[PDB]
Parts: structure tokens; C-alpha cells; sequence
């Protein structure tokens, strides 16, 4: 209730690490120049797109 | 009734032995920072603590 736990302080580190990874994200994403490094990112279209490199 | 015995002394004694033992539970719930040190603290409650421990 008072010392032993800080709960605002965990829900703030929380959103803090979310934050601190959504914009590592945008870093990969701006450094390599793609959209789509990983099939997490977006499964169909990662296949779309090797099929057309293929094609091309 | 006169002498021998001083009922209103070992009155007196009885309450300070009792204030005294509360000040040093109050004192070990302040140093300790937790409420529930012993089960006589609390029964229901304890074994709610240690099961949300074990489950964080």
C-alpha cells in the first residue's frame, strides 16, 4: 500500500519499454529501407513479395 | 485494604504492560513494512499473499 510496492512506477516502466521498442522498430524499419523483415510483420506479402522478385 | 496490597498500583501495571506491548507491535509493523508478520496477525490473507507471490 505505501513503501514496500509502487505500482505507478511499474505501469509507467511498462509503458515506457513498449514505447522504447515500437521505436526500435521504426528504426529497423527506416535503416534497412523494407517494410516487411520479418514474416511477423506481415505474412501474407513477405510470399507475395518473393514471388514477384522471381517474377522481376 | 491499607497496606499490605495496592490494587489501583497493580491496575495501573496491567494497562501500561498492555500499551507497552502494543507500542512494540506497532513498532515491529513500522520496521518491517508489512502488516502480516505472524499468522496471528491474519489467518485469510497470509495464505492469500503467498499464493499471489508465488503467482507474480
Amino acid at each position: 500500500m505505501r513503501i514496500q510496492h509502487n505500482i505507478a512506477a511499474l505501469n509507467t516502466h511498462r509503458n515506457l519499454a513498449a514505447n522504447n521498442a515500437a521505436a526500435s522498430k521504426n528504426l529497423e524499419k527506416l535503416s534497412s529501407g523494407f517494410k516487411i523483415n520479418r514474416a511477423g510483420d506481415d505474412a501474407a506479402g513477405l510470399a507475395i513479395s518473393e514471388k514477384m522478385r522471381g517474377q522481376i
